[PDB]
RNA sequence: ACAU
DNA sequence: CGATGT
């Protein structure tokens, strides 16, 4: 319905698709920058977003904050709600790299908890994601 | 078809 | 136009 101004919004970036991969987290209200990840060599997407996610689900924890994440990404949303990311990017060496983050985000979440809605940000309704590139 |  | 996803 209305925007919950009181969050986290995340989104990536990228170089090709496969290609660089990077993302970021804001606060939705004001835009400042909570967190970027230093550009992942090969990486998808939807990869991208679910680092995101799982790294705003981290960042929020640590710091006792009971605010939602918004991500625009319907595959993302579902993949951090299943603790399983089920990407097709072949495994190899060229990306060892993101398999690492993305193996290692679904062990935090199969050994953590957490209550942080993660919302999905209605573009079609609001414009674009506020963490936006 | 929808979300990127 | 191409790719990643449910
Ligand atoms: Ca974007
Ligand atoms: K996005
Ligand atoms: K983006
Ligand atoms: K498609």
């Amino acid at each position: 319905e209305e925007i919950i101004w009181e969050s986290l919004s995340v989104d990536v970036g990228s170089q090709g698709n496969p290609g660089i991969v990077e993302y970021k987290g804001v606060d939705t209200k004001t835009g400042e920058v909570l967190f970027e990840r230093e550009p992942i060599p090969i990486g998808t997407n939807n990869m991208g977003e679910f680092l995101a996610i799982v790294h705003g689900l981290r960042y929020l924890k640590e710091r006792n904050s009971r605010k939602p994440i918004y991500s625009d990404s319907q595959t993302a949303i579902k993949w951090v709600k299943d603790k399983k990311a089920k990407s097709t990017l072949v495994r190899n060496e060229e990306t060892a790299l993101i398999w690492k983050l993305v193996d290692e985000a679904e062990e935090w979440l199969n050994t953590h908890t957490y209550e942080t809605p993660i919302l999905k940000w209605q573009t079609d309704k609001w414009g674009e994601i506020k963490a936006d590139y």
